[PDB]
């Protein structure tokens, strides 16, 4: 994929209408939100979609009674807006308590425990007694044991449909929700003989510690630039997460422009740079979908996205490499850092003209200089 391509909305047909969807966005063929859009049907006057996506899964509803979707991702928001359904940027665990009859929520298993159970409770609490939630899932990913969370969250609750390992469960509420658990987390950690406090909410990539291959692009990155090297230079970090990168950078001088997907992770990027006296641009952004047209850097760095014990670069990872490519001044450098399975060498080559791979240990640190 080129950048227009990746950045392009593309409507897919359905009967009465029209979808969009995107590179990168989350919902479409989708078996649980497939299967939730076959299942779902209204009831009461207030339907709340906790994972969106595309919004293919409640699609079912809308028209027929008042629908929110809270998304997360900026990705699935562009396409959402696009597509006219009524959205809003917003955590799960946003949503107004006791406000809505029906509640759709796909579970975020690919997200992790902390993220779907902050999720279940969200649903359980946005309820009005007596009100309904439509569970889907994978028994290879946890419905089981969220399902029977659910159960015992809200009360009644059985299998409505099934396809596959693929299933979607119908609730009620019957007893009252409890509190939100405490979501904030935060731990320390020394990067380059400095002290850090990271804080960040449930989902967000390498909760609780310092992700070893950014730590490497780190230690390479002031290996060949110095310790000052970065002071006063315009950076961008792709995919900044809480900020493993984004925040040490910022503490060498540089100013940082960080892109993140995930509104949790922005969140969480945006506290850590308060508690720690830095300061940064902490965007919600698909890739670099927030900067200006004319928007340049001097470096910029990233620990892109990847599918675990696979060996094939993900899209959203090959759109971060060219979106390098294109975003940086002529002698501007990027470093990019990866497992070693990743076949990151001929797109720098393709990309770039050449690179340079400045460590290789766990995780390989390549770099690549910006040709005029
Ligand atoms: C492997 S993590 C690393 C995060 C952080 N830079 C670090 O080193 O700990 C990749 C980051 O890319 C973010 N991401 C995924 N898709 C994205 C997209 N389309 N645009 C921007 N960021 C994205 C992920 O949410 C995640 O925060």
């Amino acid at each position: 994929l080129t950048r227009e391509a990746y950045h392009r909305l593309t409507p897919l047909p359905h009967p009465g209408g029209r979808l969009f969807i995107k590179p990168g966005a989350r919902g479409y063929r989708d078996p649980v939100h497939d299967l939730l859009q076959k299942t779902v049907e209204p009831f009461g006057e207030r339907a709340l979609d906790l994972n969106p996506g595309v919004g293919w899964g409640s699609l079912p509803l809308e028209g027929r009674m008042a629908v929110e979707r809270l998304e997360t991702s900026r990705a699935a928001f562009r396409c959402l807006t696009a597509s006219g359904l009524q959205a809003r940027l917003a955590l799960p665990w946003e949503a107004a308590a006791g406000a809505y009859d029906l509640v759709v929520l796909a579970l975020p298993a690919g997200r992790g425990t902390a993220y779907v159970q902050a999720s279940l409770v969200a649903a359980a609490r946005a309820l009005r007694m007596g009100g309904r939630l439509y569970l889907a899932g994978d028994k290879n990913k946890g419905f089981e044991r969220y399902f029977k969370e659910a159960r015992a969250l809200l009360g009644y609750g059985v299998v409505v449909r099934r396809e596959g390992p693929y299933r979607v469960a119908l609730l009620e509420k019957e007893k009252e929700a409890p509190p939100l658990p405490s979501l904030w987390r935060a731990f320390s950690a020394r990067i380059l003989g400095a002290e850090y406090t990271f804080h960040h909410l449930p989902g967000v990539f390498s909760a609780g510690k310092v992700d070893p291959a950014s730590l490497l692009l780190l230690e390479a990155l002031q290996e060949r630039l110095g310790p000052e090297g970065v002071r006063g230079r315009q950076v961008l970090d792709l995919g900044a997460g809480y900020g493993a990168l984004t925040l040490p950078l910022a503490r060498m001088g540089a100013e940082v422009v960080g892109v993140e997907d995930d509104l949790a992770s922005v969140l969480s990027l945006q506290k850590g740079l308060e508690a720690n006296a830095l300061k940064a641009q902490a965007l919600h952004s698909d890739v670099d979908e927030a900067l200006t047209e004319e928007a340049r850097f001097d470096i910029i760095v990233t620990n892109p996205p990847f599918h675990v014990g696979g060996a094939v670069i993900l899209d959203v990872a090959q759109a971060f490499v060219n979106v390098a490519a294109a975003r940086l001044r002529p002698g501007g450098v990027f470093f990019l850092v990866s497992n070693p399975f990743l076949k990151y060498e001929p797109l720098l080559e393709e990309k770039f003209g050449a690179f340079q791979t400045l460590k290789v240990a766990e995780y390989k640190v390549l770099f690549a200089e910006k040709r005029g």
